[PDB]
């Protein structure tokens, strides 16, 4: 097919248009993102005396353990403690073990940071070292570190202390221990809460964000971050929402909630550690507040919205307000941040198309509101585009769609029919997931994709050619889920997957990266792809350099050649480069085979008119320089 490329831009192309999507789905927060290493840390919102409260945390030899809710608890935020005796007739180690997320990497090369609180319930006259460290799963200990401490300590007390390995594990099956000596500790019983690892964090940031994970994320180039949610904003009921205010502060004071995905969230991935990862990577926020709106089927009458409302305007204080005017932004500035973060976008809700019977007037009650406080902020709306119709009129809407590979090539002229009226589009979850199309969400015996394939990457990208085409209106787009958790997983597919140990980049991964990397901020109109077909491009060109990014993707089983007319334009580079992700259609990048499917670089002849051959199953990027 020729290929005629105009010299003339249509528009502008956003610097917003590729972005991620995140919320704590599959361990992305928990397990995840966030770099703490143990799991129930702080024993948040389990029931004391149950097996589920000492998930994660097992006895070393004799130790009773029993997680009670604490008479005097360390604070009110964390009312349960880890009940901890020592048998009489004892010795040598005895204490507990926490298994982490499914394991914990153990590096010569880092420096790790361990604390926890104790009390002695009843004063003794105990007096020996209680000692930290990582052990193999087997027992044998690679690095420790102790206190003295004594039996008069009935005061909770903050116990901080390093861990150095010398030498790494062989693998991940290692666990965070706390230990004292069973002769010196027979007969003892003492309280622990609120018990803390941390490896080196993105950055050195306190209570930070997990390097490996966090890189890759950055290495993707997005330009924004869509957070909190996703399921996870709303809550089942009203009391299990997402507040910001139980997410900021000291972690003493930060009581944790059920999330939407069967797990508990600790709340230690907070609002403040969000936006200072938007700051350390250049991305900007696409932020939600919670609407009225819980995944029970509950809404709020509209009688009741005023201090929900109020709630969300503290919310977006904390973020951008003057120190000075409110008690949230005086919080963000005592916390260490005086100076506003970036905030242009918030989105109102979340998936209210399933209670589309209240949001006009949980829409016009937030955004009239919110709105007024806040008049150079842009509101989404999340209900179906028009339908129902919302005052005031909303200036952007998302849109989310989960389908089969096929739809998305079919569907690569979504947004070319229309209207250019003032709304702009938000396709803020999108993902190829399934082969079935009438069980999208079945299991993978039934079509469901365990991770992302050649064939769901290169639909995907015939849907981004379009994305792009249509960028005058499109300003926003996101894959979802971003993260998952290889060993506790709810939904599949995802963009990126983990172990304790290591990171897997998926083919849409690097699907998304070949597009966001390599996007002028100029579109350049080309000939038209066939509306339905499985060959399609997008042209873009970097107006300070001249950098002209020819993205294409053949979503179909046969190669496909293009000529490529450039005759229009002045000058073109006689060289290019060439980023080429291609191989089995069924093809993924797996835990066993990370590494299977990874995009090829070489350098091409181009010039004013040059053919390439699509391979089947390929997403292509060909870069030269246009004047
Ligand atoms: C920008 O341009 C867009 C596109 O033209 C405008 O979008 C239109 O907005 C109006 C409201 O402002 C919508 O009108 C409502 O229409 C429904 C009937 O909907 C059905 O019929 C439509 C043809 O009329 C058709 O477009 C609809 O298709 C959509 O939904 C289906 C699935 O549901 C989907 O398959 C399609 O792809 C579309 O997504 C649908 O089949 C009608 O019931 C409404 O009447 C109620 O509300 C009005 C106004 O308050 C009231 O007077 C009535 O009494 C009643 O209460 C209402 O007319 C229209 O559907 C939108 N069109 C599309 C394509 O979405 C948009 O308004 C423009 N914005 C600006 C800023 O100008
Ligand atoms: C995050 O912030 C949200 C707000 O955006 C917080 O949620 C709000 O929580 C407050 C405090 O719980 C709650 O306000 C109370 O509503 C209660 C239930 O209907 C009222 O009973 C209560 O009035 C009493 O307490 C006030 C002080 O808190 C008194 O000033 C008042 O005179 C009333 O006093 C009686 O009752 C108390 C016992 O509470 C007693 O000490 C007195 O002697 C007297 O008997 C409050 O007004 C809001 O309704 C909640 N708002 C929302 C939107 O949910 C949330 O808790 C924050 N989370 C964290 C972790 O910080
Ligand atoms: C045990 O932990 C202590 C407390 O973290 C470590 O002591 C710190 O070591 C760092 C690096 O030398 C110093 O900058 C801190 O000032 C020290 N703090 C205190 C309070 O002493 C100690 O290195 C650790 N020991 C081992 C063997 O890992
Ligand atoms: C976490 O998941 C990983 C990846 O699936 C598991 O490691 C695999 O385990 C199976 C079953 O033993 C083996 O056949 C594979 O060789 C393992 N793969 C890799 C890449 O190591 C791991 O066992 C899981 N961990 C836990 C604690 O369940
Ligand atoms: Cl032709
Ligand atoms: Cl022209
Ligand atoms: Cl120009
Ligand atoms: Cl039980
Ligand atoms: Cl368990
Ligand atoms: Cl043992
Ligand atoms: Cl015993
Ligand atoms: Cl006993
Ligand atoms: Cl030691
Ligand atoms: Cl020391
Ligand atoms: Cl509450
Ligand atoms: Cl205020
Ligand atoms: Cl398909
Ligand atoms: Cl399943
Ligand atoms: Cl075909
Ligand atoms: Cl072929
Ligand atoms: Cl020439």
């Amino acid at each position: 097919v020729t290929v005629t490329v105009n010299k003339n831009p249509s528009h502008t192309v956003p610097s917003t248009l590729y972005g991620l999507m995140f919320e704590d789905i599959n361990h992305s927060g928990d397990g995840g993102l966030y770099a703490e290493l143990l799991q129930n840390r702080a024993f948040q919102q389990v029931t004391p005396n149950t097996a589920a409260a000492l998930a994660a945390w097992h006895p070393i030899s004799n130790a009773k353990l029993a997680v009670i809710q604490d008479p005097s608890p360390v604070s009110n935020a964390l009312p349960n403690s880890l009940q901890f005796s020592v048998p009489s007739g004892s010795s040598g180690r005895v204490g507990f073990t926490n298994e982490g997320f499914w394991g914990i990497k153990v590096d010569s090369t880092w420096t790790y940071k361990a604390s926890l609180f104790f009390r002695f319930p009843t004063s003794s006259s105990f007096s020996g070292a209680l000692t930290v460290g990582l052990q193999t799963n087997a027992g044998r200990v690679l690095a420790q570190n102790s206190t003295q401490i004594r039996g008069t300590t009935t005061k909770w007390t903050q116990i901080n202390l390093e861990l150095h390995p010398t030498a790494s594990a062989p693998d991940v099956s290692n666990s965070f221990f706390v230990t004292i000596d069973g002769a010196a500790g027979a007969g003892q019983t003492i309280n622990f809460a609120m018990f803390s690892l941390f490896p080196p964090t993105f950055k050195n940031r306190p209570n930070g964000l997990r390097a490996d994970i966090a890189e890759t994320l950055a290495e993707m180039g997005p330009s924004f971050f869509r957070f909190p949610g996703g399921n996870n904003l709303e809550g089942q009921t009203t009391a299990t929402r997402w507040q910001w205010n139980a997410t900021v502060g000291s972690l003493l004071d930060r009581p944790g909630r059920v999330g939407d995905w069967g797990y508990v969230n600790t709340d230690g991935l907070g609002l403040l550690e969000y936006l200072q990862f938007f700051e350390d990577t250049g991305m900007e926020p696409i932020m939600a507040v919670w609407a009225g709106y819980s995944l029970g089927g509950t809404s709020l009458a509209e009688n009741q919205l005023a201090p929900y409302i109020q709630q969300a305007i503290d919310q977006i204080n904390f973020v951008i307000g003057d120190p000075a005017k409110s008690a949230p932004a005086a919080l963000r500035a005592s916390l260490g941040h005086p100076e506003p973060f970036t905030l242009r976008f918030v989105e109102v809700g979340n998936e209210d198309f399933f209670a589309a019977g209240s949001y006009p007037y949980r829409w016009h009650d937030f955004v009239t509101a919110l709105q007024a406080q806040f008049p150079q902020i842009r509101f989404i709306a999340t209900t179906n585009a028009w339908n129902p119709v919302l005052s005031p009129v909303p200036q952007s809407y998302d849109v989310h769609v989960y389908q089969t590979p096929t739809w998305f090539y079919q569907n690569a002229f979504y947004y070319d029919g229309f209207q250019r009226n003032g709304t702009t589009y938000f396709e803020g979850e999108y993902a190829a997931i399934s082969t079935n199309a009438n069980d999208l969400f079945g299991t993978v015996a039934d079509g469901r994709l365990a991770f992302p394939t050649v064939q769901s990457a290169t639909g995907e990208a015939a849907f981004m050619t379009g994305l792009e085409r249509n960028s005058d209106i499109v300003f926003a787009a996101s894959y979802a889920p971003l993260l998952q958790h290889v060993n506790s997983t709810q939904w599949t597919p995802d963009l990126v997957s983990y172990d304790a140990g290591s990171v897997i980049k998926s083919t849409s991964f690097f699907a998304q990266k070949l597009f966001a990397l390599n996007k002028g901020d100029q579109y350049l109109p080309s000939t038209l792809p066939t509306n339905g077909g499985t060959l399609h491009w997008s042209i873009t060109r970097a107006s300070s350099s001249g950098k002209t990014f020819i993205k294409i993707a053949n979503a179909g089983s046969s190669a496909q050649s293009l000529t490529f007319q450039l005759t229009q334009f002045n000058s073109v580079s006689s060289t290019g480069t060439l980023q080429v992700l291609t191989g089995p259609e069924t093809a993924s990048n797996t835990p066993e085979a990370p590494q299977a499917i990874v995009p090829k670089t070489s350098t091409i002849g181009t010039g004013k008119t040059f053919t390439y051959n699509a391979p089947a199953f390929s997403v292509s990027v060909i870069t030269v320089t246009t004047n």
